[PDB]
């Protein structure tokens, strides 16, 4: 759980309502856990916490871990969840999505 950046509250309900297997919507996840409010410095300081190797990117395998980010025994994403949210946010095609990319998503 983001203690210093996200309510733990927040997170608790928004890991609830996508526990069951293909659930997973990022827009969902991302209003209900409260990250659409932040500004570009905490949505930044969210994309280092999920770039979990700090190669500047986060890859397909860490994307699907996402969730274990804000709970450590969180689901992992089904690879169907992890292609579409991986096909939402990579706007260039390289398999990966960098920090514009996930600003652009958590955003728009
Ligand atoms: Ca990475
Ligand atoms: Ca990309």
């Amino acid at each position: 759980a983001f203690a210093g950046v996200l309510n733990d509250a927040d997170i608790a309900a928004a890991l609830e309502a996508c526990k069951a297997a293909d659930s997973f919507n990022h827009k969902a996840f991302f209003a209900k856990v409260g990250l659409t409010s932040k500004s570009a410095d905490d949505v930044k300081k969210a994309f280092a916490i999920i770039d979990q190797d700090k190669s500047g990117f986060i890859e397909e395998d860490e994307l699907k871990l996402f969730l274990q980010n804000f709970k450590a025994d969180a689901r992992a994403l089904t690879d169907g969840e992890t292609k579409t949210f991986l096909k939402a946010g990579d706007s260039d095609g390289d398999g990966k999505i960098g920090v514009d990319e996930w600003t652009a998503l958590v955003k728009a």
